[PDB]
């Protein structure tokens, strides 16, 4: 029974959140929350429907929320966001960092996981600042658990990136496999309702990552999604 820890962000989180749920595993957000509770909560639906309201410390109440919500599994969790940009700490974020420590509880998931996804989400918002907390970052380093990076599909932070980019974005910061969309998002659409991560195979990979590369693309997708990081877990080593 493989043991998945999460740490992303966005709308995308409870998309592939959601996706290992009605899979067999002990999932673990490290999140900094409504969707991520939906998403993993066994709650009826007419339940769920009526969640969405929020006027529903921090680790206190969610520890108390999830075992309310009939939550198979644990969604750990002030702490304050700083950004270095690309000079003056609109611009870029050269790396962002918070400011403090990684809660006993969190760590020892990290460590006794076999996989460890991060993102979706952004990268200097929303993995970073789980990540960039020294203690969690190590767990994450010493950890027999294999990192997988799902990256964005989308690009002030990030512009003009590739998959390589935000991998080696991450990692500056302190990654084993990369699940890189190759669907194209349609001009027109974007049009309709920034640009696309692009793909460099080679800066990938001489970055010690492997690369996943298929159709991520919905209008990622969650179970298509679920469906490498299921398949991930279950081939490699630290599982079996």
């Amino acid at each position: 029974r493989p043991k998945i820890v999460v740490i992303g962000g966005g709308t995308g989180l409870p998309v592939v959140l959601n996706g290992l749920r009605k899979q067999a595993v002990d999932i673990t957000a490290v999140v900094t929350i409504r969707n991520v509770m939906v998403a993993l909560s066994s709650w009826p639906d007419l339940y769920k429907d009526i969640f969405q309201g929020n006027l529903i410390g921090v680790f206190d109440a969610v520890q108390e929320l999830s075992n309310m919500m009939q939550v198979d599994g644990h969604v750990y969790p002030a702490l304050t966001l700083h950004g270095k940009f690309s000079d003056g700490t609109h611009k870029s974020l050269e790396r962002v960092w918070v400011t403090p420590q990684a809660v006993q509880p969190v760590i020892d998931a990290i460590m006794a996981a076999d996989q460890i996804v991060l993102g979706p989400g952004s990268l200097f918002t929303s993995i970073l600042p789980n990540l960039t907390i020294g203690n969690i970052g190590r767990a994450v380093c010493e950890s027999d658990a294999e990192v997988v990076y799902i990256c964005n599909i989308m690009t002030g932070e990030t512009d003009n990136f590739s998959d390589a980019d935000h991998v080696r974005v991450l990692n500056r910061h302190l990654i084993n496999t990369v699940l890189v969309n190759t669907e194209k998002v349609p001009e027109d659409y974007m049009d309709f309702h920034s640009k696309q991560v692009s793909h460099d195979f080679r800066g990938l990979r001489e970055q010690n990552c492997r690369v996943i590369s298929s159709n991520f693309l919905k209008l990622h997708d969650g179970d298509q999604v679920v469906a490498e990081l299921m398949n991930l877990v279950g081939h490699s080593d630290v599982f079996r």
